[PDB]
């Protein structure tokens, strides 16, 4: 089995899974949604809480998994639980990150895209004070990026550069998947890593630089970094906390595990674990949070900031943003590095969510890697097509695979570890072989707080909380693929069968 070459490209590499579309896009989204400071409080907690643990329950999963040749959940949540179900809910390590990588894929691909055209410098015209006749052009570049419905049809027209732009997107995931873990994934990690953090600094240095009549980046920060604590019995912020700590620390999507399949039994995964996500959490709260905020606060002011955060979830940084930038000298080009930093953050995540699958096809079904990768890698451009040309299927995709599946994914990936596989052996799995022990409390918190945090966050959101019924077309497709995932587990656990017979 393959192997990380180095601790650092290890770590580099994990580090490349977490830090992603999330910490640049979404991150910003949310925490302008609830307040800014009000979000920060359960944030920092969902991160003690849950982040962390979570984290290391799903590298001591995966390293564990992976000392006898399996690196996806299927297999694994068989192995700490010796039952069928157990393979049942493991196809959801699978079958997460597959519609996960679907449409995330894609924004990825919308970044390049719109790196490319600003770098040549085809982009929109802002007629040199009106606000909306500023914005309006970059929206409408966005619009026709992605082909937004102008009528009352739910259809999508994206342009043919999009869609070619798609294809080389994949075609480049490919590039560095088909080349595996160590010459692939690490390697491409130890450079794609470092240029990431020197494109956010100077990013956020000249963010810094902003002040206009409506105010400053320093507003920014301070509308993010203030407290308030009327809203710590709100319900809501701390449901948003959670999930943006699952999706950013890349929780519940069975790519942690997958990657952690390949560190070696006896190599430490505290401090490696930890590592990463402190290195994701650095990325986040300061670097991503100190780039768009800032600027949309900067130029607009805090509410006006509030409103277009709220407004979507790619308003603020495909159209916002860059017409901000385009106020200033050699905006174009300051453009041009956003969303070159968002492409390589999202390619670093996306090829983490599609090695889980690579992952299960070579581990179970006994494929090359090359073969593994071309079918993996053909599944998800062909569902691409829906996300493409169907309005709001991301969306279904996201809230289903992205938001529910994996905190569902979490909470159960929790209790097979911990209370049916046995809390003391899971914890003498987790602290072997570490630099550094995991504190004990945290023994505490990983057996009885984390579960029933979770337990009550998934029932006050299920129960308080209408769609067009264009819906169903995802939630069928989606469906499917899961049955379809189902079936060749069903397949792997038969020609093990026939395997063991013939040994
Ligand atoms: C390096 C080659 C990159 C240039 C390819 C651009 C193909 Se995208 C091109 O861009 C225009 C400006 O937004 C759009 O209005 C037009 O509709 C679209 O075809
Ligand atoms: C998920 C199924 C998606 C397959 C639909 C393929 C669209 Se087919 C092709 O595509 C263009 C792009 O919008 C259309 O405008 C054009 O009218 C149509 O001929
Ligand atoms: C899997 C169902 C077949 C889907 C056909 C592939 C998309 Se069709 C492809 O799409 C481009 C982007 O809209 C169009 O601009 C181009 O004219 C059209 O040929
Ligand atoms: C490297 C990025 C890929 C660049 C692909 C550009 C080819 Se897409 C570009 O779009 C125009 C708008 O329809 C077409 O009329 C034109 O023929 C076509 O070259
Ligand atoms: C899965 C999402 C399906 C949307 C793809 C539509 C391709 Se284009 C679609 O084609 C119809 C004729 O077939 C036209 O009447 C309709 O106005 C046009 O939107
Ligand atoms: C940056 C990573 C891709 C994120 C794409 C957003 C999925 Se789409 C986004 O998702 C929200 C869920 O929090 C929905 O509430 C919101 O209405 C929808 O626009
Ligand atoms: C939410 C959990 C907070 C984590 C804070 C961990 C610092 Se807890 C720290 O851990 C040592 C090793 O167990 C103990 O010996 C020491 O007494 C205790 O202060
Ligand atoms: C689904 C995950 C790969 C997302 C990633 N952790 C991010 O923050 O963008
Ligand atoms: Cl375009
Ligand atoms: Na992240
Ligand atoms: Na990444």
């Amino acid at each position: 089995r393959e192997h990380w070459a180095t601790r650092l490209g290890l770590i580099l590499a994990m580090a490349g899974n977490a830090v992603g579309l999330g910490n640049f896009l979404r991150f910003p989204v949310q925490a302008a949604e609830n307040g800014g400071g009000a979000f920060m409080i359960p944030y920092i907690i969902a991160f003690l809480l849950v982040g962390i643990p979570l984290m290391w329950i799903e590298w001591a999963m995966g390293r564990y998994g992976g000392a006898q040749g399996h690196g996806t959940t299927p297999a694994i949540f068989y192995l700490l639980w010796r039952n069928r179900f157990a393979k049942i809910l493991g196809v959801f390590g699978l079958w997460i990150p597959l519609v996960v990588a679907i449409y995330y894929v894609y924004i990825e691909s919308w970044t390049l895209g719109f790196a490319i055209k600003f770098l040549v410098g085809l982009v929109p015209e802002p007629p040199p004070t009106d606000p909306d006749s500023i914005l309006r052009p970059f929206k409408e570049f966005l619009y026709s990026y992605i082909g937004v419905p102008k009528g009352d049809e739910p259809i999508l027209k994206p342009s043919l550069f999009a869609y070619i732009v798609f294809l080389i997107t994949m075609f480049i995931n490919v590039s560095i998947l088909i080349r595996g873990i160590s010459k692939g994934i690490e390697r491409f990690a130890k450079i794609a890593m470092p240029t990431l953090f020197i494109l956010a600094v100077f990013l956020v240095i000249r963010v810094f630089l902003l002040e206009t009549p409506n105010g400053t980046a320093a507003d920014g920060l301070n509308f993010l970094w203030t407290p308030d604590f009327e809203k710590l019995k709100d319900p809501g912020v701390w449901i948003a906390a959670v999930g943006q700590i699952f999706f950013t620390l890349s929780l519940g999507f069975g790519a942690i595990i997958t990657y952690a399949s390949y560190v070696r039994k006896d190599q430490d995964i505290v401090l490696s674990g930890l590592t990463a996500a402190t290195l994701n959490e650095k990325a986040e709260v300061i670097l991503g949070g100190s780039i768009s905020i800032p600027a949309a606060v900067a130029f607009f002011g805090v509410a006006n900031a509030v409103a277009i955060a709220k407004a979507g979830a790619f308003n603020l940084g495909f159209i916002t943003l860059p017409a901000i930038f385009s106020q200033t000298a050699g905006g174009t080009f300051l453009g041009f590095l956003w969303f070159f930093l968002l492409f390589f953050a999202g390619l670093t995540s996306s090829i983490a969510i599609m090695q889980p699958m690579i992952a299960f096809l070579e581990d179970e079904l006994k494929l090359s890697r090359k073969h593994a990768v071309l079918w993996t890698a053909a599944i998800v451009f062909f569902s691409a097509h829906l996300v493409m040309f169907l309005n709001k299927s991301l969306d279904e995709m996201d809230f289903w695979a992205g938001t529910i599946g994996v905190v569902f994914f979490g909470l159960t990936e929790l209790i097979i570890f911990f209370w049916i596989f046995g809390a003391d052996k899971a914890w003498e799995e987790i602290n072997r072989g570490g630099i550094i022990k995991v504190p004990r409390i945290y023994y505490y918190v990983m057996r009885y707080i984390t579960p029933a945090f979770l337990a009550v966050l998934l029932v006050v959101w299920a129960r308080e909380y209408e769609t067009h019924w264009t819906v169903w077309i995802t939630r069928f497709y989606i469906i499917g693929l899961f049955l379809f995932l189902t079936f060749l587990v069903f397949l792997a656990e038969r020609r093990r069968n026939h395997e063991s017979a013939g040994t």
